[PDB]
DNA sequence: GCTGATGCGCCGACGGATCC
DNA sequence: GGATCCGTCGGGCGCATCAGC
């Protein structure tokens, strides 16, 4: 079945109206990305913060066109295997890499600490399934001691579709990566050890057919045969905030969406 | 400097057993 | 004897590297 995004709701359970707009999107190479018109989709999404996955490139090598962003002038990047962004309106206070540089950017601002990840692959056999863990183990860690000082917001390809309702075809891919029991259990845990939410199934716990990545393989997303791989945790405190997470699913120039963030602070 | 090849990383389609 | 479940496998796309030239 086809999915069609809800309209976006700009206003708190609490009243407060949003302030803040964060789109995150692994662009599965930044330069192709860009000759297929992604960054003129983020200057319609008009984005006060824009955390980039999968750049695939080195920051001398980035077209001058980000640098081209008045909106999102404060950026900050990593490093054809990884590679994470982070363009925002407002410089942060504070910005890191790693968990303790190119998978992870910590950026620090006023009332939120902002963790983009671009969490490695179980790999195709699930050849590097237990690298995962370990680095499943070494995040939750990580982000417990980012959580305990200010609200946290997780953003990104987390690599793991939690549920069956996070992917079109959970019965024949629970051997495959993104949907090991293992993987599904290192995503529960962090929820639970930081705390975290989904922002998403917080907000739209019975929704399906609702994904944020396709293989540009058998014509998956035309079938809409897919994945949800892409996520906006918050810690409990920010859940208050939360007005909308939204699936860009008609946005192209990679096998991911881009995913919004609508918050109240 | 540029093009095309190859390597590497990153599952939906379909064939074949099997069992109500 | 057809639904279903598992196992097997070609393939789209980006980027690095290489060779040619």
């Amino acid at each position: 079945a086809l999915y069609e995004d809800p309209p976006d709701q700009k206003t708190s359970p609490s009243g407060k109206p949003a302030t803040l707009k964060i789109c995150s999107w692994n662009v599965d190479g930044l330069r192709a990305w860009i000759k297929k018109k992604g960054l003129d989709w983020v200057k319609e999404e008009a984005p006060d913060i824009l955390c980039l996955q999968e750049t695939k490139c080195s920051e001398n090598k980035l077209p001058a066109e980000l640098q081209e962003l008045p909106g999102l002038s404060h950026q900050y990047w990593s490093a054809g295997y990884s590679g994470v962004g982070l363009l925002s309106r407002q410089a942060p206070l504070k910005v890191s890499y790693g968990i303790g540089e190119g998978r992870v950017i910590v950026a620090e601002f006023d009332s939120f600490v902002l963790v983009t990840a671009y969490v490695p692959a179980a790999g195709r056999g699930l050849v590097r399934l237990e690298y995962r863990q370990r680095w499943d183990e070494a995040f939750r860690k990580f982000l417990k001691g980012l959580a305990s000082r200010k609200p946290l917001v997780l953003c990104g390809d987390l690599n793991v579709a939690h549920e069956e309702i996070d992917l079109r075809n959970p019965k024949g891919n629970k051997k495959n990566a993104g949907f090991t029991p293992q993987e599904r259990q290192g995503f529960g845990e962090l929820l639970q050890a930081v705390p975290l939410a989904d922002s998403f199934r917080h907000l739209y716990p019975n929704t399906p057919y609702a994904y944020t990545f396709w293989t540009y393989m058998m014509n998956a997303r035309s079938k809409n045969v897919g994945w949800r791989l892409d996520y906006f945790l918050l810690s409990h405190s920010l859940l208050p905030a939360l007005c909308d997470s939204k699936i860009r699913s008609k946005a192209l120039g990679s096998d991911h969406c881009p995913i919004t963030l609508y918050l109240a602070l």
